[PDB]
């Protein structure tokens, strides 16, 4: 099975890749693993694979850690991110996101229902499994609860049956045969779960199924839109028909290939405690335990020698970064193109936290929409605020063709130079808020309303006549004949490689 | 003489730390010496030394690029200030700012007269130079004149001789025997010149010296108080009286080892076209000229083989960011003590274009005033935005104990986690503003006034009960046994110099 098809193979592709570390000696779940994890994704190391982990039983489990963050070397900075598509390791953002957004002017291609799969290799029924004894790990030493669910995929249906989400959502072990973990809206699995209450009659019927198709979990982290099946934009994008067994005691359906499937329900009715969680923005709030939606585990499938991948989240990089925000900006370009708004790329800056997404301008169209920077920038933030694909999302800033906004550098300084505080922003309070941002839940303000700001880093004559600079840096204040000079004679004057 | 007392001995001092390029065969000073020097800028390179540029006759003159740019390694990268300073080349920017701070709880040391020295070697009067004749650098290809002025020092007195500034102010050449110059309020330069133009009886008498000791450059970029004499300042900064000889057509007194000197008068009533340039914040405006200052030359002095120091000035990372931002952050960090204001430290991020401050607060201190953010940022904006010290700086970030002001990453890291936009800002629009800043002068606003904003990166407990997280980083998340295990094991498991 291809990589981007078959967490398996993924992992080996990494290790062709010289991406991975194995660790086979006995390393401990209780915050070891994810320890050196965290240390991988502050330095952009390769990705850790704990074939030893203590506690470790009959097969659950291992666990590979990093599986989107970043790699050290500019020319495949982005290449884990490139191995979950079937793309270049070599890929640009730019093109990871054009294949995310690919998807959305296909026709879906629906999944494929095969008879087994290796994610049926083993069971554990409701007398056989206890996920206290797991080696689930404790990923934070302030953590609420050992967090089994970092990078695996949430499956719920409609009770119409007619639109099958997947998502990632955050998890931890409550007990044996339970889960708590975050349902809020706006997110999708929050949407269903609401159906199923009004209608009143049972729990919602649910999977989790981890090391899924990595393309899979990609389009799990990914805004796309209300009501679109994630399994069928998988297929377009991919170009196939996801292979997809049922689960044993529900009618969902799994990747064939899931390294570990639970199998239960989501309560409508019943919560538990959970939290607090070392999170993306990089803090944790020790003792902020708040009650979460409740999961019941009645069955565990899983493959011989199951992988659990694992997100060890916090201060810049991970999966929470790379994912989440490269992504919610994809949704956002994508969205402020379909309301005509002359926007042809968008990026969340490392930088910001991804709380920001820099969109780039085509100044040529904005010029003939013959607007302002008050008119304009109220548009921009009416169109995503209002949006799912803008929740996470707290800053937008607007930039010209100049700026590549897949550069934080650049964003920083067309920020920092260009956008007049106060007069050249409009803020939204009356907006759905973000409240994992400290500033919002742990801040000054309603933790679920408002904290938004559109920042025009337009210039003026961008809106008129066109830019009236250049800039003060080598590329622009000199001629190409000088430039090339300088460049043919650097190393011979006495002055200081591409892959690396 | 020592390296920080004689522009001749640190360019030695540069050459013996492997930090200078010597470049002998012929270089242009139409655009190619700025060019290569806006690289080495780009870079962290080597200094340049042009030894030989087209259109030097009778020693005038040789260049130095670059002499405040940042080094490669982290060990060493403020190695240049320090050199300045007769610090270690591994000294910290917190010692450098120290350093130049030192001398505010000092008696000055006032200058030393001696009959002669070095800059007297050579020189032309009224009939022997010709301005337009040296090879005055083209920096950018688009500035309207060649600036000879980018690193020297400007002399003026009071009237009544009290006060005998040094300052950096840019200066173009006007013809053959004139400059003109940005002479702008609040600059000391300006307020002398306004009290020579309320006398008006006569032009300002005025020395501009270029290759001045580097202890007194520094000081001459700094915004220290209004009526302070830098020479003494520079003097008990150093611990040493500095030598200086009378100018030969007026009674200023220049540093002993000055490079090239000129003698004239700064008009009380001429003015004439300056601009445009390629500016501190990465802009050129090309065709934005305006009135400037003029300064007539009656006399040039200089030395046997002069150099000329030159700032390529524009995007990252030059003598404007290293300079300018980080002297005045010194500033205003004093300031803000000596307002009661509970400030530890104070840095310009270079990520800001150098157009924040962030301030680091003793929270223990900020606890004891049992305050509020809305009081707290009005008092700090009041204090630093109505002062001179904080002409430049548009944001004040106020960030708490846990964050290095000095490692832009942790800024930005507080500033778009802490803060929320709006709600935890206030606006300051009654000030004077910063023209430069391309926001500013060629914005939306008034070019002289408002646009500055404190952003409270502080969080609600900082000003009551203390911090309530902590980081989901390796370093905070994970207990230290742990962590010196992971640390020990690294490259044994298998995963990846401090001087580099
Ligand atoms: C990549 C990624 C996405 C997380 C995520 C994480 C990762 C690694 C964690 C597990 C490490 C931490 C928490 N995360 C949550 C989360 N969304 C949410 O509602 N709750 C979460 O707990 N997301 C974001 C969510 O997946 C995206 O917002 C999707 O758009 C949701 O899918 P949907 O559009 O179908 O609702
Ligand atoms: C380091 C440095 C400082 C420049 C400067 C440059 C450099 C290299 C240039 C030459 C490359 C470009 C322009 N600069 C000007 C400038 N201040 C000003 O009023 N006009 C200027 O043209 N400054 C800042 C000025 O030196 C500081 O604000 C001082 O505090 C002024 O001294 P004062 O406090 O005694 O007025
Ligand atoms: C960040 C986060 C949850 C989240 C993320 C994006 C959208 C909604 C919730 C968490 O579980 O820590
Ligand atoms: C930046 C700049 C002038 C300046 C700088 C700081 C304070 C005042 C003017 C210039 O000459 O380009
Ligand atoms: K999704
Ligand atoms: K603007
Ligand atoms: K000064
Ligand atoms: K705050
Ligand atoms: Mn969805
Ligand atoms: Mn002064």
């Amino acid at each position: 099975q291809p990589a981007h098809l078959c967490f398996r193979s993924f992992v080996e592709a990494l290790k062709v890749d010289n991406d991975l570390v194995e660790i086979n000696t006995p390393i401990d779940p209780n915050l070891e693993a994810a320890a050196i994890t965290r240390r991988v994704c502050e330095t952009n190391d390769k990705a850790p694979l704990f074939n030893n982990l203590i506690g470790m039983k009959n097969g659950l489990f291992r666990i590979l850690g990093a599986p989107g963050s970043l790699r050290k070397s500019s020319a495949d900075r982005y290449g884990r991110l490139a191995r979950h598509l079937a793309l270049p390791p070599t890929a640009s953002m730019r093109e990871i996101l054009d294949k995310m957004l690919s998807a959305s002017d296909m026709p879906p291609i629906p999944p494929t229902i095969v008879p087994t799969g290796p994610c049926k290799e083993n069971s554990l029924d409701d007398s056989e499994f206890d996920l206290t004894e797991l080696p689930v790990p404790l990923i934070h030493k302030s953590d609420g609860g050992k967090y089994i669910q970092t990078y695996g995929m949430h499956i719920v249906q409609s009770p119409d049956g007619t639109w099958t989400n997947w998502s990632i959502a955050r998890a931890m072990v409550h007990d044996k045969n339970h889960l708590t973990g975050l349902v809020i809206p706006p997110q999708h699995i929050w949407q269903i779960h609401q159906m199923w209450k009004k209608e009143g009659r049972s729990d919602v019927p649910w999977a989790l199924a981890f090391g899924v198709p990595p393309a899979a979990i990609m389009a799990s982290s990914m805004p796309i839109p209300d009501g679109v099946t994630e399994a069928g934009y998988v297929g377009a994008m991919t170009g196939s028909s996801l292979e997809l067994v049922k689960c044993d005691t529900n009618d969902l359906y799994v990747p064939a290939t899931s390294e570990i499937v639970l199998e239960g329900t989501l309560s409508i009715s019943e919560t538990g405690p959970e939290g607090p969680f070392g999170e993306m923005h990089g803090y944790i709030f020790p003792g902020d335990t708040h009650l979460g939606a409740k999961y019941k585990v009645n069955r565990i499938t899983y493959r011989n020698n199951a992988i659990m991948p694992m997100s060890s989240c916090g201060r810049l990089t991970d999966e929470t970064h790379t994912m989440i925000g490269s992504l919610a900006a994809a949704e956002i370009r994508k969205l402020c193109q379909q309301n005509d708004l002359p926007i042809t790329d968008a990026f969340a800056p490392f930088e910001s936290q991804v709380t920001w997404v820099a969109l780039r301008v085509d100044t040529e169209k904005l010029r003939a929409m013959k607007t302002t920077s008050e008119g304009f920038r109220k548009r921009v933030g009416d169109v995503v605020f209002n949006h799912k694909a803008g929740y996470t999302i707290h800053r937008l800033v607007l930039v010209g063709d100049d700026i590549d906004v897949y550069e934080g550098k650049d964003v920083l300084w067309a920020f920092s130079t260009r956008c007049r505080p106060g007069m050249d922003e409009t803020l939204f309070e009356d907006v759905r808020g973000f409240p994992l941002i400290p500033y919002m839940g742990h801040g000054n303000g309603p933790a679920h309303r408002g904290g938004k700001v559109v920042s025009d880093a337009l210039m003026p004559t961008e809106y008129t006549t066109g830019r009236n600079w250049e800039a003060a840096d080598f590329n622009q204040s000199y001629p190409e004949d000088l430039k090339q000079k300088v460049l043919d004679n650097w190393t011979k004057m006495g002055f200081s490689h591409h892959h690396h």
